[PDB]
């Protein structure tokens, strides 16, 4: 359900596997920002959701270091999986950059991504 | 280092290991909310931070299901580690509950947690 | 440009006037939550924006008290106006409810609204 | 009350008047960022809060244009006032810069400011 390949509105690629233990594992390729190639992602999802037409709560993290570049930053996406034939993961995110203490007030960006399954 | 046992301003306990190449693995025990006992967490951190005085970017996720309870929700914390005599993890977090599509506008709480290794 | 009537994806109605001094004034009618009828809004916008294809920064607040109900809560929308023939105000928001100190960790909801001019 | 002169943890000065029926009117002087001197602010607050111990919901906006500078940005603070011997305004804020549509994903900073009437 969650497992598979997804793209968001920015053109980024999310490849994820949902494990029976509630683990999310995969890779993220961002189409924008201080990024190239694939980054490891790890996260968690509700592996026994409500069956009431509620989405499945999940989240994951990328630290923007790979063996090609390092942006000294990390994003977390928090959201829910909405199943069916046109599956979606609807998220909000927090992108924190490492900063000096004096600059910490401007460390974190916030946004929202919608992911479509392919 | 990041590895260790941390406490936030609500009294919740964050036990984590920082793997050499960027993993965060541990458990989270919340002192408030629809939760008891420990929950699995996973995340990532910058395993080669800048050497200019900046903190270490990191984040992690908890889905609030364990053998005791299931709140049908997940929190992600996004922040940075600040080393020093009084090491600190400063975060902002997003707590998404599963909801119907309709109620999705009120699905996500936002807040901020600071962590230190000082037991309450 | 900004002045006029707007609706968002939830079906809420935003009626605003942009003053020459950078003031935003108007009324908000929410289609969801603990709300009925029109609420006062006040806000600010950049009254001398960049002319570079950058949007116009703005924000506004509603306290969810009117002479019909009171939700003991307030939303702020922060975002930018994107002009032209299909004008949009793209926003993120923070909805804080009054809470006891022990409950303050769960005081604030976050989301995002897109407004279309009519 | 909410009316008065407030300072946050960055040292920025928030001078506000709470109108009887819900207005917030004042000035904001930021101690960090692309700003100097005072900026106009406006907002709203709950003029009949609950009587159970809860805080007073409020919010306000600053667009960062004044006679000295224009950062082409706006911040909104959303929070609540907590009365008591050490009154406090606890907020979360969103700072949106104008950007092209393309760069809109990195247009908005989020943070948290606490305010008290204690001068730094
Ligand atoms: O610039 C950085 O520090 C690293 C890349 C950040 C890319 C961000 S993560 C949130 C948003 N969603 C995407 O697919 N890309 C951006
Ligand atoms: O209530 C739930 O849905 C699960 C528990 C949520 C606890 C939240 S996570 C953010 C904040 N930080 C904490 O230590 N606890 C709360
Ligand atoms: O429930 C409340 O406390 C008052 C109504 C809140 C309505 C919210 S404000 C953010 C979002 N955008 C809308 O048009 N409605 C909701
Ligand atoms: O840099 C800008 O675009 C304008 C100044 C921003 C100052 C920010 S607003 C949030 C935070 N709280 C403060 O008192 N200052 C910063």
């Amino acid at each position: 359900g969650i497992t598979g390949t997804w793209y968001n509105q920015l053109g980024s690629t999310f490849i994820v596997t949902a494990g029976a233990d509630g683990a999310l594992t995969g890779t993220y390729e961002a189409a924008v920002g201080n990024a190239e190639s694939r980054y490891v992602l790890t996260g968690r999802y509700d592996s026994a959701p409500a069956t009431d037409g509620s989405g499945t709560a999940l989240g994951w993290t990328v630290a923007w270091k790979n063996n090609y570049r390092n942006a000294h930053s990390a994003t977390t996406w928090s959201g829910q999986y909405v199943g069916g034939a046109e599956a979606r993961i609807n998220t909000q995110w927090l992108l924190t950059s490492g900063t000096t203490e004096a600059n910490a007030w401007k460390s974190t960006l916030v946004g929202h991504d919608t992911f479509t399954k392919v």
